[PDB]
């Protein structure tokens, strides 16, 4: 019943394969 | 047992309630 | 995705005096 707010949000990820 | 992590803001919800 | 990080404003540890 609460939500919070961060300063920044960091997703990821790399070269992936056919 | 170790950390706390103070955020920026904090948001609260609200429900209308009947008597 | 699997691991979205988030980065807070500040942390806070603590510790008392500990005996020998």
């Amino acid at each position: 019943t609460r939500l919070s707010a961060p300063v920044a949000l960091a997703y990821r990820e790399v070269s992936t394969q056919p």
